[PDB]
């Protein structure tokens, strides 16, 4: 038993210094550490609310929930900064665990520094880090019930930014640095990487609809993949949802004219912009969503490791409250959710790629090494074709709904001081014209990575159940993948790719 444990942030804390390219001419402070008040560490109680705290989509909130989101935020801005519920020190926390903040002194490695990022420890920090922002907020308005949107972009009208968000600094909701091309009401793009598609709207609304189905049901096919890999003191593939949308929206907020991208862009700085909270709160959803899916593997984490981790965090009261994983499983408990839609569907829920059809298709992927007559590692400065071997053929759909087919790609080294992100394709073989979209059958997803260097090591795991259906070859022996770069390659290395069954 050694989960990941906080220490008394307020005892313990240094400077952030990872995950920053140009800390030398760097926007925001890097001095992220929170007001040490003296406080006692309580431990978490399940709150008495009166009732559900029903978080709204961020484009069709009331006039009251707009304006007391607003009236909330222009209060926690208007506190001191030293406040441990100000605007600035609420942004701070997420510098404080993602950038370098803590080490594993609780867990007697003080040598070894906490990063929530990158593994099975995302989604409930990031839970408990709204909750406490959430409860900060309507404390400030004297709102028992105040609730936080969320960027529902799982919805094509939620996609572009809220029109809330927009305007000057007048507007509480507003932050200056934001990408200037991309806050005039255009479409978010889920599967960004650095370079505006030139795509019709309708094409890029369906790619964001098979973004959300790749995340939580093509690639988020069991805990491991969906919310990211085991990690524990002493010492992680990343998630579906992270290395993806999530990721993608971070890039496509940020300022790209900022040394880091600031705000968004970058982990020390994306807390400064309020939308930041309500991506995440979007983010939060998906966990939801993903159960509620109610399909095979789709379950919580049960390990030890992973339940008695905690976090720290400053509540309405100023006071220090230790979080477990947990505590934040069950949303009723925490008295909020999310208004759904009411309706038989997700938007999203049927957008799994079209069949390819074969008369689209040539008989072979072409002239391309196995795995076992390939030398690894792999650098990935340009294309990287290579057959990987299956550990079967031709599966029922009896012994599909037992085990995932999964492609692993493990021991991907590179400078984490950029944003780095390669594509992946498989069984990539078209005939020639074919009409060809951003989220074809053939597009496994993407691994990409928002700077977090301590130079860095990641796991990627892509589900090939369906892709093997959708591009006809759940009877060839191999499957042929093809490794794209798009961004911050031009270093990368892959050390070990590989496909194996994973049993629900
Ligand atoms: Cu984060
Ligand atoms: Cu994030
Ligand atoms: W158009």
């Amino acid at each position: 038993l050694a989960p990941i444990t906080a220490p008394d942030i307020t005892s313990i804390c240094k400077d952030a210094s990872s995950g920053i390219g140009n800390q030398e001419g760097a926007i925001r402070t890097r001095k992220c550490c929170p007001p040490s008040l003296g406080k006692k560490i309580k431990d978490f109680q399940f709150p008495n609310d009166k009732k559900v705290r029903m978080r709204w989509p961020a484009h069709k909130g009331t006039k009251k929930q707009v304006d007391d989101y607003r009236r909330a935020i222009a209060a926690m801005r208007a506190l001191p900064d030293d406040d441990p519920r100000s605007f600035v020190s609420q942004a701070k926390i997420h510098c404080a665990y993602c950038n370098g903040g803590y080490t594993q002194v609780d867990s007697g490695f003080p040598d070894i520094d906490i990063q929530i990022h990158n593994s099975w420890l995302f989604f409930p920090f990031h839970r408990w880090y709204l909750y406490f922002y959430e409860r900060i907020l309507g404390s400030l308005i004297d709102e028992p019930n105040f609730a936080l949107p969320y960027w529902k972009w799982d919805e094509p009208k939620g996609m572009p930014i809220s029109n809330i968000f927009l305007g000057d600094a007048s507007n509480p909701l507003y932050d200056q640095y934001r990408d200037a091309n991309h806050i005039e009401d255009r479409i978010v793009d889920l599967d960004y990487d650095g370079k505006d598609k030139d795509i019709p709207d309708q094409q890029q609304v369906a790619c964001n609809l098979s973004t959300v189905y790749r995340d939580l049901v093509r690639n988020g096919v069991d805990p491991t993949s969906f919310f990211g890999g085991k990690y524990v003191a002493g010492d992680p593939s990343v998630g579906s949802v992270e290395a993806g949308s999530h990721t993608a929206v971070h890039r496509w907020v940020g300022d790209p004219t900022q040394p880091n991208n600031e705000d968004m862009g970058n982990f020390y700085s994306a807390g400064y912009d309020p939308v930041f909270y309500i991506h995440h709160a979007n983010v939060d959803r998906m966990w939801k969503l993903w159960k509620e899916l109610r399909l095979p593997g789709h379950v919580d984490i049960t390990d030890p490791d992973w339940l008695n981790a905690s976090y720290v965090f400053y509540d309405e009261n100023k006071d220090l409250v230790r979080v477990y994983n947990k505590d934040c499983v069950n949303l009723d408990k925490l008295k909020y959710n999310f208004i759904e839609n009411s309706k038989e569907v997700f938007p999203w829920r049927n957008s799994r790629p079209p069949q390819r059809r074969k008369s689209a298709q040539v008989a072979t992927t072409g002239d391309v090494k196995t795995v076992e007559q390939t030398k690894f590692p792999v650098r990935l400065n340009q294309i990287f074709k290579v057959r990987v071997k299956r550990p079967a053929v031709n599966r029922t759909e009896e012994e599909k709904d037992q085990a995932n087919e999964v492609l692993l790609i493990k021991k991907i080294k590179y400078d984490s001081g950029k944003f780095v992100k390669f594509d992946v394709f498989v069984n990539d073989k078209l005939k020639d014209g074919v009409f060809t979209t951003p989220c074809d059958p053939e597009y496994a997803g993407g691994f990409a990575q928002i700077p977090h260097n301590d130079v860095m090591t990641s796991t990627a795991r892509f589900g090939l159940n369906e892709l093997l259906e959708d591009t006809n070859t759940e009877g060839e022996e191999y499957a042929t993948v093809t490794l794209v770069p798009r961004t911050g390659c031009e270093d990368l290395t892959v050390g070990e790719i590989k496909i194996e069954l994973v049993p629900i």
